[PDB]
C-alpha cells in the first residue's frame, strides 16, 4: 500500500506537506527542531519521532524542508548509518550548488537523492493549484511517484537527472513571480494616486495576467526558432509605451526605475538591430553576459 | 436597433473593431488613409466612406483606431463642425496627457469623449478574453455601451469619468505584461543553458503565471491596508533568491542585470525597515 515517509522539519510548509501524506494514508513520522509543533498531527495519526534518527529509521522516503541547506546539514550531518538505502528528498530551498553537493553528499551515505522545489505556498498542497518540480535519479522518483504525487496531485514533475535542474527552474519561475507582483505593485501605486484602490485594480491586473500566459505560451516557438516576427508590435512600439509609462510615473511623482528599465532593455534590442522585431528578441541580450 | 457606428482606422487592430461591430449588426462606416484595408469589409455590408467627413457624418458613434495621438489629429483636426454632438471613442494608445488634452479639444468641437485601452491583440476581439478599458463622461458610455460591448463582450468596464484614467490603466497594465515576458525570456535564456528548451519551458512558465495572478488578488487587501505580513517569504528571503538568480546568471553566463534590477528594489524596502514584511511592501518604494 502507501509508503511509509518521515517528514523533517514542521514548519507553516512542512506542517502541510506531513498533513497531505497523513491524509492521503501514509504513515506519517515526524520531526522537528522547535520543539510542540507535532501535536496536532500526532493527534491525527503521525507518529512523533523522538530524534532525527529515529525519524530516519522511520522511512524509506525522508522530506526534508527546513529553512535552507545549512538547517538541512545541521539535521543530518550528525547521522551515522541512518541514511544508507534510504531516498532523501530535500524540499528546502536552495541553490544548484547546493543541490548537486548534496546528490553527492547523499551518494557517500548510501542513500538516494532528489532535490525539490516548490512551486506553491502551503496552503495549496495538495490541491491541483500545487506544482513541485524534482530533479535527480529517475529511478528514485519513479519508485515513490504515487507518493510524492499527493502534495501536488495535478504538479508532481522529475525535471530531468541532472540534481541542480529543480533549483534552476525554481529560480527562474521566481523570476517571473517578481516581474508580476512588481508590475503589480507599481501599477497600484500609479492608479493609487488617482484614487484607485488597489483592491480595485487587482482584478484587471489578475485578468491581464492570465492573459500575458498565453503570451508566454506564444513567444516560446520564437524563442526555439530564433526568429521574433513583430505581430502587433515591434520593439520601437514597445520602447515608446515604456517611455510613456515612465512619463506617468514622472509627471505623478511614482517612482520610474522600474519603466526606465524596461524601456533601456528593448532599447538596447532596438540599439542592436531589433527595431522591427517582436518582443521574443528580448531572449538575445538575455543570453549575453 | 443597433445603434450605427463609423471606425476611422483599418489596421490590424482597427479591422477587427471594425469586423464585429459589423457581425454584430450594425451600421458600419469605415474609413483609412489606404482604402484597400476596407475592401473586404464592404464587400460584406460596411460602407466605404469617401472621406473623414462623410465617415464622421454617417454615424454619431465614431470610434478611431490609429497608430497615435498624432495620426488622431491629423485626420480630426482639419474637421470643421463635423464632431459637434457626436460621441467620439478613441481606442488609441497613449498618454494620459494625451487623454487630458483630447477631452478638451473634443468639447471645444462639442462632441462627448471616451477615451479608451484596448488589452487585447486584434483576434482576440470579440472573445471572451478580449479586455477594453474607457473613461470619461459615464453618461456617453451608458449611451453606447451595447455597442461597445460587442468588441470585448465578457471584457467591457468604464473606469470612472477621469479624463485620464484609462489611459493609465493600460500602461500599468502593459507593465504587468512586460515584467511577465522579461521574466519568462530571462528565464529562458537562463535554462537554455542546461539545455531546456523555451517550449519544454513554457507550460511550466505560463501555469506559474497563472497561479502569480491569484497572489495578485490576495496582495490587494494588504497595499490597501498598508499592512504587509510575511506570509511564507520574508523580504529577506525574497531578495535572497534574488541574490541567487542573479549569481547563477552569473555564472551561466548569461545576463544578470534583471536579477540584479530585482535585487536592488527588494534591497531598499528592507533598509526601509520591511526585512521582516511581505513582499507587497515594495509598493512603498513605489510610491516614491
Amino acid at each position: 500500500g502507501p509508503a511509509a515517509v518521515t517528514v523533517l522539519g514542521l514548519g507553516r510548509m512542512g506542517s502541510a506537506l506531513a498533513a497531505a501524506f497523513l491524509a492521503a494514508g501514509h504513515s506519517t513520522t515526524v520531526w522537528n527542531r522547535t520543539p510542540g509543533k507535532a501535536d496536532e498531527l500526532a493527534a491525527r495519526g503521525a507518529r512523533r519521532a523522538g530524534s532525527v534518527a529515529e525519524a530516519v529509521a522511520a522511512a524509506p522516503l525522508v522530506v526534508v524542508c527546513v529553512a535552507d541547506d545549512e538547517a538541512v546539514h545541521q539535521l543530518l550531518d550528525p547521522l551515522d548509518g541512518a541514511l544508507a538505502g534510504r531516498t532523501l528528498v530535500n524540499l528546502t530551498t536552495g541553490t544548484s550548488a547546493q543541490a548537486r553537493a548534496n546528490a553527492a553528499w547523499a551518494k557517500e551515505r548510501g542513500a538516494a537523492f532528489l532535490d525539490g522545489a516548490i512551486m506553491a505556498v502551503p496552503e495549496d498542497i495538495a490541491t491541483g493549484d500545487a506544482v513541485l518540480l524534482y530533479s535527480g535519479p529517475r529511478d528514485a522518483f519513479d519508485a515513490y511517484e504515487e507518493a510524492l504525487r499527493v502534495l501536488a496531485p495535478a504538479g508532481t514533475t522529475h525535471l530531468g537527472g541532472d540534481a541542480g535542474l529543480a533549483a534552476l527552474h525554481d529560480l527562474a519561475l521566481l523570476g517571473i513571480m517578481w516581474g508580476v507582483l512588481n508590475g503589480f505593485l507599481h501599477g497600484a501605486a500609479l492608479l493609487g494616486t488617482a484614487g484607485v484602490r488597489a483592491g480595485d485594480f487587482a482584478p484587471l491586473a489578475a485578468r491581464m495576467t492570465t492573459v500575458v500566459a498565453g503570451y508566454v505560451t506564444a513567444a516560446a516557438p520564437e524563442v526555439d526558432a530564433g526568429s521574433y516576427p513583430a505581430g502587433d508590435a515591434t520593439l520601437t512600439v514597445h520602447q515608446e509605451a515604456m517611455r510613456h509609462l515612465a512619463e506617468e510615473s514622472e509627471a505623478l511623482g511614482v517612482n520610474a526605475e522600474l519603466p526606465r528599465f524596461l524601456q533601456l532593455l528593448a532599447g538596447r534590442a532596438v540599439a542592436e538591430g531589433h527595431a522591427e522585431s517582436g518582443y521574443s528578441a528580448l531572449v538575445e541580450q538575455f543570453r549575453k553576459a
